[PDB]
């Protein structure tokens, strides 16, 4: 919450394979790390209220265990995503912590 504090690196790989790295404060969500940095391929129609699926991302294999799977309420919204995979998550549901420093997520070809 303290601005610019305890920053964690988050790597956003778009559908073409181009990676964009940003730093976001611990406690913020991965969706906020993308929106605040104008990252392509990620949207936040509902602003992080788990009411849409436009913040959909694929969690890199190496980070799946630490990030975890989607919650039941996240699943219901994920049903509206495009090409939802086992490693799919709504980025606004992923809270950044120290152990996610270096996280890699890939944005899908389509959000809506
Ligand atoms: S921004 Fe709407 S569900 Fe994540």
């Amino acid at each position: 919450v303290p601005r610019g504090s305890h920053m964690a690196k988050i790597n956003f790989v778009d559908h073409t394979g181009e990676t964009r790295t940003v730093e976001v404060e611990e406690g913020a969500t991965v969706m906020e790390a993308a929106i605040r940095n104008a990252i392509p391929g990620v949207e936040a129609e509902c602003g992080g209220a788990c009411a849409c699926a436009t913040c959909h991302v694929y969690v890199d294999e190496a980070w799946r265990e630490k990030v975890g799977g989607p919650s039941p309420m996240e699943e219901d919204m994920l049903d509206f995503g495009y090409d939802v995979r086992p490693n799919s998550r709504l980025s606004c549901q992923i809270k950044v912590s120290n152990e996610l420093d270096g996280l890699i997520v890939t944005t899908p070809e389509r959000q809506r």
